[PDB]
């Protein structure tokens, strides 16, 4: 038997946007979604888990132990039970998760690293099963799971995650990303109140159809298309969040924005916002460090950030 297996993933990006989950525990996406997975150019923005056997069940975020008191991660640590007896000779096993260039936590890279752990233990699961687990960790949990550009169908009972393209076909492409200092609306927030919207069921239906557009444009690799469409997406989301009292896009992000649309004329450019108080903007290679080197940020900090593929494991310990 071995002791433990450490494993490795990679923050994601909505580019069909999320909003509205099916139920608290499983977390069920209630619409069609899209995605990328993203790092810096080295690979260093990542969370590393290492899952260990042990005499009692411990959950650890960056050094910080957490009660785990829904049993988030504890319940997919039991559900695969059988993998853990046979791999390590006991059910029990403990959680460590170390986060770089992302906040200490539960994420979706958190999320996908388990079920990359999993894999590691027993390679003939089927990773789309394995998913459905994650998600109670992370709704997202598919986006960084399998890499790259990423679609997850859902109707809000079974969710499915498609590759849809590798992390090589945007190596012409960069995400310079502007992080702002506002407080943010928690995920949950959005989630809960998204869905009080009366524009809600329409969007859940341009929602799937922004996704089909996307697995259309793919087929010629149109990344200029994707991301063109991503900031349409991005633009509906945002003022449907408004009129429910949900204001992401503060003034010193709205200011860069207008900026962005000024420079458009002069290079292609594309903006995304997803729920956190950043701003990513895509960009071809050539104009990437011409766009990082401007000076009016309006006090934002600035990551060069491209895609990456999914989740990956160690050999066991
Ligand atoms: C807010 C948001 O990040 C929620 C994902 O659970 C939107 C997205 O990335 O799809």
């Amino acid at each position: 038997t071995y002791r433990s297996i450490g494993s490795t993933a990679y923050p994601t990006i909505g580019v069909v946007l999320l909003g509205g989950i099916a139920n608290p525990v499983t977390r069920t996406p209630l619409h069609t979604s899209a995605g990328i997975a993203y790092s810096d150019s080295c690979g260093s923005i990542r969370s590393e888990t290492r899952i260990y056997a042990d005499e009692a069940t411990h959950i650890y975020f960056n050094g910080t132990e957490s009660t785990d008191d829904n049993r988030s991660v504890r319940r997919v640590l039991d559900r695969y039970s059988s993998v853990f007896e046979e791999a390590f000779g006991t059910k029990t096993v403990s959680y460590s998760s170390q986060n770089f260039g992302i906040l200490s936590g539960s994420s979706d890279a958190g999320a996908a690293s388990i079920g990359a752990a999993i894999l590691g233990l027993k390679p003939d699961l089927d990773p789309h099963d394995v998913e459905n687990d994650l998600r109670a960790v992370s709704e997202s949990a598919g986006r960084s799971l399998f890499g790259g550009l990423t679609i997850t169908w859902s109707d809000g009972f079974h969710a499915y995650t498609e590759k849809i393209l590798d992390p090589e076909a945007f190596s012409g492409y960069s995400i310079v990303a502007f992080a702002f200092d506002y407080q943010r609306n928690p995920s949950d927030v959005i989630h809960q109140n998204i869905v009080r919207s009366d524009l809600y069921p329409a969007r859940k239906k341009h929602a799937d159809e922004h996704a089909h557009m996307i697995k259309e444009y793919a087929k010629t690799n149109d990344i200029k298309g994707i991301f063109d469409l991503a900031q349409e997406d991005t633009e509906e989301y945002h003022s449907i969040l408004r009129g429910v009292g949900v204001n992401v896009i503060r003034e010193n992000m709205q200011k860069l924005i207008s900026y962005l649309k000024l420079i458009r004329k002069d290079y292609w450019n594309a903006y995304i916002v997803t729920g956190g108080s950043n701003v990513y903007v895509a960009v071809e290679s050539e104009n990437a460090d011409r766009l990082f080197s401007i000076e009016n940020t309006f006090g934002s900090k600035k990551k060069m950030l491209r895609i990456v593929g999914g989740a990956w494991h160690r050999r066991p310990e």
